[PDB]
């Protein structure tokens, strides 16, 4: 199946990404260029690569095989890596802001001795590398401007979502009245759904000459719903996932987050259970985090999630029947395979 | 003179910038859009506006008065504000990374109670606003892509410079062997000179249809040298400026920075003076910072700076004679008036 079978070529392209991004070689900036290399190697490697792979997979399925020459394929791999660099940028910053410990099975970049808040600048550089690659590989192409604007708009939407995530989770401050379903859905749409799901497909679409507003709108209808489910899954796994598989320690309860779990908890709790949540949520103490987990399990939240995943899967399939044409349904189906496993 | 006489119109345009950036009005994102407003108001207001004003001034001097209609003037003011938003983005992050206390006569954004490291995301949003304004005001214009690429390339160069600034100043770590003149000049060229001086002129140039590589190269020759002097001045004022005028408390010595002052100090010190510097530089203790200042004054560094400012002024004027044509020398002269006062 198409992801595991594009992966190896995609991952190996990375050394080429790095080599080209390292050839501002103004010898004066050598030390900075060496730091950038270290940043890329630590922060763009070690995840599943699904976002960037979706660009490559979708490209193969949308573009005429006779138009898949060596050069247009290189361009597809680079644009895929651009989506991974955007993810790297976002995660480095998000880990600082969420006070996280590990990411992708290693200590977070900013927690590394000798890095600290220098990682703010490292994250901004990763972002800059996107537009540097687009220029180096794509500047002659009809879709150059489309891609630039797509990446910029995706970043803006994600930052708006991050803003809502952060505003809804003020540190050291109760009230659970904030944590509603309406609010939750807006957060994840902006913070997750656009850049994780719309962006990589849309990018492949523009690359294939599919630039019509109506087709992008239809694709977006499916892709934003997939993104909502994916963030709900990320929230569930924050508490109930195995860190050896997720690669990261969860912080949602201590960070006072509007998680899907807390929203579902609030919908189900007796007034007595509400008070337990209220006395215990949003705080660093292990014993307090453990009481919240216990309330979640008392309320059968893992069972609620398993049932939602099934409902969500069926709903997304219904949307693909409605909205996929005229693109190959396989494009969306491959994606859904990846997240609903 | 042209800056004080464009200022009032420029500053008043801000409420329009804010209003337009606040009209994603998706009511769901309202809380985020209100946070953005607060971010803009705190972080883009209260400086001298010289970078954005340079766009407006240069525009009036480069564009045929018959082509200065109401709409092209609005576009000039917006692009000016784009340069100020880039500065706001950079300063918010730089203040976190330099551990600063005040900026523009108020507490730094990230030090504000209830902000903290959320300011990382606030800074990224400010950056995103640039490209949002370019699209809203400039997308139909021949120079749209030129401007996008100029802002992106300026950001990349500045981030590379920030990288060198940070690498040369490792926290808690001596050696002064790092602090050379060669190194110093590379830092400030990248971190300061491109975005502070080349960017706003270049932007006006592209807006006026002046897109020739050779003309940009000539303009850059003057503007990068002005930028070097301006950063040298910023370093001098970090220690010897009056905070009520600069608007900020200096941190260069405690932050272990490759300041122009330390570089000049190192060039002049006896081995005994070297040891004092070495025992005292790069540390939070007021008494230690005071010994470094005392060494600087013992070495007459304020007198060395006054003499350099004069030499530098004459050199820059020589470059304007050489390199200005065919642009009006007034463009560069206005700028030099602003910084050499
Ligand atoms: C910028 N951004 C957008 C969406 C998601 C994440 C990252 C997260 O999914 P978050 O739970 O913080 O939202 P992670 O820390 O759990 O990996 C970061
Ligand atoms: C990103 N960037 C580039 C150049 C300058 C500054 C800001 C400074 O000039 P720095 O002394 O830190 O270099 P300031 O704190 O003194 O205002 C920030
Ligand atoms: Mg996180
Ligand atoms: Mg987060
Ligand atoms: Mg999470
Ligand atoms: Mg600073
Ligand atoms: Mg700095
Ligand atoms: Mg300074």
């Amino acid at each position: 199946d198409v992801y595991a079978q594009e992966k190896q070529d995609f991952v190996q392209h990375f050394s080429q990404i790095v080599r080209v991004l390292t050839e501002d070689e103004h010898p004066e900036i050598g030390d900075a260029i060496a730091r950038l290399k270290e940043v890329l190697e630590y922060n763009a490697i070690g995840g599943k690569y699904n976002r960037g792979l979706t660009v490559v997979v979708a490209f193969r399925e949308l573009v005429e095989p006779r138009k898949q020459d060596a050069d247009s394929l290189q361009r597809a791999w680079t644009v895929g890596w651009c989506v991974e660099l955007l993810q790297a940028f976002f995660l480095v910053a998000d880990d600082i802001m969420d006070s996280s410990l590990t990411r992708r099975g290693q200590i977070c970049w900013y927690q590394k001795p000798g890095v600290g808040l220098d990682a703010i600048n490292d994250a901004n550089l990763l972002e800059a590398c996107i537009y540097r690659l687009l220029k180096l590989y794509c500047r002659e192409q009809p879709y150059y401007l489309n891609l630039i604007e797509l990446f910029l708009q995706s970043s803006y939407q994600t930052e708006i979502g991050q803003t809502l995530d952060l505003l809804t989770a003020p540190q050291g401050n109760v009230d659970l009245v904030r944590f509603t379903e309406k609010r939750y859905k807006s957060i994840v749409k902006y913070k997750t759904a656009f850049y994780s799901f719309y962006l990589p497909i849309a990018a492949a679409m523009y690359m294939a000459g599919i630039d019509g507003e109506k087709e992008h709108a239809n694709a977006k209808k499916i892709l934003l719903e997939m993104g909502e489910f994916f963030q709900i899954q990320d929230d569930y796994l924050d508490l109930f996932g195995d860190p050896s598989v997720t690669g990261k320690i969860g912080t949602d309860i201590q960070d006072n987050k509007c998680s899907w779990l807390v929203v579902q908890c609030l919908q189900r709790a007796t007034p007595e259970q509400y008070q337990i949540l209220k006395e215990n949520y949003g705080q660093k103490e292990a014993e307090k985090v453990a009481r919240v987990k216990a309330l979640y399990e008392e309320l059968d939240l893992p069972a609620v999630f398993l049932q939602y995943e099934e409902d969500s899967y069926s709903h997304i399939m219904a949307l693909i029947e409605q909205y996929a044409a005229p693109l190959p349904p396989a494009v969306f189906l491959g994606l859904a395979r990846k997240i609903y496993k």
